[PDB]
DNA sequence: CCCCTAGCTTTAGCTATGGGGAG
DNA sequence: CCCCTAGCTTTAGCTATGGGGAGT
């Protein structure tokens, strides 16, 4: 459930989705395997909580908990950016067949239900 | 439902709650009236979408849509900070009875349900 | 709507409530 | 757990995945 940063009590979870360039179904086999590895590593390094993360031929789906003071875009930037660089060094076709691994676009959807009774305990905890 | 910033397709809504210092029930009458006014003004200025916002004696409750690239804490900072300064200039007791209007704490809860079928249209919209 | 730019990491490749520009 | 600091607006009063020092 909830977690607390310096004086900020939060529960922030997002549904993030992004596709490779031209929607090329390259996220398969060893590539999708490596992709998830690097993102988990990034998440640990950026204190991001990876909840759900399944990969599909032409897109990835991540559900993460991120400190509102940190920023979703910051996580996405390291995720997309590092993956592209690292992958393009291992899987050569990613570099030759595509100018970049990803696009400058992503899908962000906030997830969570109105947590009544947790609001009241917060208030009384003040 | 969804809005698009430069290449980012988003739907980010938060439930924000914060209380005045010492939980002093000062957010009533003309004070609560002015509080909501200023926040609405701030929201317009920061392109924040004020959905729900009711005030209570010892705490405010806001439900807003915020561009993920902008940041929730940025909106919160301007909201708490501006309100505190402006209010304490109008309602004198707020300055004399309290050292500051708010505390350095707030409650942030993400709200929204898994939008299947919007995910797919996004993907297919990627050409 | 697209190419450029500054900012920052991956020092390559992605973000910036981004910018300026058609005509 | 708290007081200080830099950053930024409100130029007062609030944030910073904040900091550093005392600390069951
Ligand atoms: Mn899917």
């Amino acid at each position: 459930l909830y977690k607390s940063n310096h004086n900020v009590v939060y529960s922030c979870k997002y549904h993030i989705v992004w596709c490779p360039k031209y929607r090329r179904k390259v996220l398969v086999g060893a590539v999708e395997m490596r992709l998830k590895e690097i993102i988990q590593e990034v998440a640990k390094e950026l204190r991001v909580e990876i909840i759900e993360m399944q990969t599909d031929k032409d897109h990835i789906h991540i559900l993460a908990d991120i400190d509102p003071s940190f920023g979703v875009m910051k996580f996405i930037k390291t995720a997309k950016g590092r993956s592209s660089r690292i992958l393009r060094q291992e899987f050569n076709h990613l570099k030759t067949k595509l100018p970049t691994l990803w696009t400058n676009s992503c899908f962000i959807s906030t997830v969570g239900g109105a947590p009544l009774n947790v609001v009241k305990q917060y208030i009384e905890n003040q």
